[PDB]
DNA sequence: CCGACCGCGCATCAGC
DNA sequence: GCTGATGCGC
DNA sequence: GTCGG
């Protein structure tokens, strides 16, 4: 964090944009920004020194001329005494509240933690959950609890079929000592890209986790994704262990390259190498990796037998896990 | 100067 | 009910 | 807000 002022300034800029602007590009610039400086192995002396980085341009040079002469910015000197993008930026914390529902509920005048929790009434699912454990959802996740609960998904999903493969993914995999939430990766041999002879998948999984009181609350399930909610089993006489956001994503098995790959991230890491994939010619998702035709149509799946494999595609150098952390 | 900015699953809703 | 756009999230 | 063409 030795341009963590910087950062943390940029990543507030890039909130407001995402948040009250309603600028998602603007917030993809502040946040490519903000990644490349906290890689950056010095510590910044001028906008000018910063300007050099990709994706540093000329706004964001001025702006940390002004950060470093003055330990402050004017801008979100102002945004943080203005009282609707205040309201707007605290309302998207909940999960499930975005940016225009943060700003259609600040119109009827709920604005604060306790006009949520008397309005649960006017709250979708999702929202009454993310409403519900607003504060266990702030707390982060210490390695070892990752671990306990690593154990706990992997012994349950073996005890519904044996064939099935959980892989714990995100900053987890990426060696974080610690994480937002659990991301599982979930395959079954009975779901390939070619076919599914076996329904119910997913569900069965989810049962399972909720049958142990693993899993405690669902904010979404189709066939392919679960996003819920999941608490650790705790001893007599202990408080009890915060709830956590998990999110489990079933994936063809013989594509479980491209999938781990989108799942382990980061979400920068990620942008960033999907574009390089564009300016090379191919297209990247969580199932595959396609050539662009002389017209901008995607041509057939090309052959993947490791995350390397895709890496080499656009001529990247293979990176661990561990160096995805943009 | 300006087009393009990654890709997609689930929930909600409007129109039909 | 279906479809497509939008919101929110990974 | 930034960048390549
Ligand atoms: N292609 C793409 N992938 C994304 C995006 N957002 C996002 O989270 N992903 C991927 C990469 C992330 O590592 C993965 C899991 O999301 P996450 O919110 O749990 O993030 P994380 O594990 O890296 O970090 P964290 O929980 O410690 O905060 O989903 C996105 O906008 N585009
Ligand atoms: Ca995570
Ligand atoms: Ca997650
Ligand atoms: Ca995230």
């Amino acid at each position: 964090t030795l341009n963590g002022g910087i950062t943390d300034m940029l990543t507030e800029l890039a909130n407001f944009e995402k948040n009250v602007s309603q600028a998602i590009h603007k917030y993809n610039a502040y946040r490519k920004a903000a990644s490349v400086i906290a890689k950056y192995p010095h510590k910044i002396k001028s906008g000018a020194e910063a300007k050099k980085l990709p994706g540093v341009g000329t706004k964001i040079a001025e702006k940390i001329d002004e950060f470093l002469a003055t330990g402050k910015l004017r801008k979100l000197e102002k945004i943080r005494q203005d009282d609707t993008s205040s309201s707007i930026n605290f309302l998207t914390r909940v999960s499930g509240i975005g940016p225009s529902a943060a700003r259609k509920f600040v119109d009827e005048g709920i604005k604060t933690l306790e006009d949520l929790r008397k309005n649960e009434d006017k709250l979708n699912h999702h929202q009454r959950i993310g409403l519900k454990y607003f504060g266990d959802f702030e707390k982060r996740i210490p390695r070892e609890e990752m671990l306990q609960m690593q154990d706990i998904v992997l012994n349950e999903v073996k005890k519904v079929d044996s064939e099935y493969i959980a892989t714990v993914c995100g900053s987890f995999r990426r060696g974080a000592e610690s994480s937002g939430d659990m991301d599982v990766l979930l395959t079954h041999p009975s779901f390939t890209s070619e076919s599914t002879k076996q329904p119910k998948l997913l569900h069965q999984v989810v049962e399972q986790l909720q049958k142990v009181h693993f899993i405690t609350d669902t904010l979404s399930k189709g066939e392919t994704k679960f996003m819920g909610v999941c608490q650790l089993p705790s001893k007599n006489d202990e408080k009890e262990y915060p709830h956590r956001r998990i999110d489990i994503r079933l994936i063809p098995k013989d594509q479980y390259y491209c999938g781990v790959l989108y799942f382990t991230g980061s979400d920068i890491f990620n942008k960033n190498m999907r574009a390089h994939a564009l300016e090379k010619g191919f297209t990247i998702n969580e199932y595959t990796i396609r050539p662009l035709g002389v017209t901008g149509v995607a041509g057939e799946p090309l052959p993947v037998d490791s995350e390397k494999d895709i890496f080499d595609y656009i001529q990247w150098k293979y990176r661990e896990p561990k160096d995805r952390s943009e």
